[PDB]
């Protein structure tokens, strides 16, 4: 049976209303991950597929987005749980390395992911800090959409410190967020296959401030990330996993 | 009409950190798979005078076998223990390390005043306090002029050992204590409206002389039974008590 669900996990509001207006999806209203909380639902149906975007929403305190691994793998568990979807799309923007290859505005998928500032020095826990996970194999929507792929690396800093970036070049990757990884593992543990889309809007090796560059170019490499998203979507719909 | 405290749940990221409070209490550990259906999560469950007592582990990682420690698996046990169990109170119970010049002393059991993370930091206004997560532990001053423990604030991070960077931000943020877990369930039972109460006994001083994971490491089976003391007579005071009169 072709897949029938996908769950967008995205962090930021300005990340998913684009994607939210393309489909004409609508906020949910009866609470469905549970009463009281602040985490957003938008759910639709394009063609044959179930589609909802969920995000962790507003913090209380604050009014900000709740970026971060712990809202991302408690909203990803959620509406696992919740929806039972097929697949779990992780889209949002991230920083790229232009040594690696990352361009501002490239929307790339992600090969693997692993966290970069989960160091324990214990020689089992060392590995399981790393959290190194493949995405799903999706060769054909690669090949059929030629969009660039890399590795990612996940943290809880914006910035990046001297150690992060000592772990960051030794893991090789492509990008850095501030999600990924924790998706990742939630997506693990509830067998549930997951991609990613990776908008790059700022170089993390460039010269321009990380902060800067990211709030000046989050608009326009949204709707860039939009438009990946819409072409995923409609290449998902009517196919199985293994033909992906 | 608010009544007396009926349930309680244990957060406990190591399972050699929770063995020893099961067993004080003759807890069973539930085979019927009650929180999830195909989760290395493992509950405990036992009832102790007019309380119900569970205590919940992430398990160990099916990759490499340890206990699944760390922010991320703490938040999510926590938050799935309160949807399915309904606590009146939540414990976050087990060891950290302390600051010998902010007075912790190994052995040490604190309860937490206030916790925060040193290591979300996002430099950038309103969402750097957000990386802070300040968040305020339950009051207990009942608790605290009964059982007399230390108290001070907790800093949680995912790393075991500590940054330059790290130590600048703990420094900074006047902790006690450090530890990998506590700021996260604070926050998932801050979004459920659950108190939440922790108890952190020290296994290291990080301001001491020796290695990290090699005192830690050292003093765990040692400490985690200081830790069971105190989390019995923790659960003794709570019986019979309403929220109000913790
Ligand atoms: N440089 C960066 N690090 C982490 N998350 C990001 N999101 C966008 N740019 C980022
Ligand atoms: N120094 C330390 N840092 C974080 N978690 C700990 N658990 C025990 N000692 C610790």
């Amino acid at each position: 049976r072709p897949i029938s669900s996908v769950v967008f996990v995205i962090a930021m509001q300005a990340e998913a209303l684009p994607l939210v207006n393309k489909f004409g999806l609508s906020e949910t209203t009866d609470s469905p991950l549970g009463k009281g909380l602040p985490w957003v639902l938008y759910h639709g149906v394009h063609k044959d597929l179930r589609i909802n975007v969920v995000c962790p929403g507003r913090d209380a305190a604050l009014g900000i987005d709740s970026v971060g691994t712990v809202p991302a793998s408690l909203i990803t568990f959620a509406s696992i749980q919740a929806l039972k979807p097929d697949i779990i799309i992780n889209a949002g923007t991230c920083g790229g390395f232009k040594v690696k290859g990352a361009n501002i505005g490239d929307v790339f998928l992600v090969s693997d992911v692993v966290f970069h500032d989960r160091r324990i020095p214990i020689p089992m826990f060392d590995l399981y800090g790393v959290g190194l996970r493949q995405a799903f194999s999706t060769p054909n929507l690669l090949k059929e959409l030629n969009l660039k792929i890399g590795r990612l690396s996940t943290g809880d800093s914006l910035d990046m410190s001297t150690q992060d970036e000592t772990l960051i070049i030794a893991n090789d990757a492509t990008l850095k967020d501030m999600e990924g990884a924790a998706v990742a593992y939630v997506a693990d543990l509830l067998k549930i296959p997951v991609v990613f889309l990776k908008a790059v809007t700022d170089l993390v090796d460039g010269d321009k401030p990380t902060a800067e560059e990211f709030l000046q170019n989050l608009t326009v490499v949204t709707a860039a990330l939009e438009g990946t998203a819409t072409k995923v979507i409609n290449f998902i719909n009517g196919r199985n996993l293994s033909d992906l």
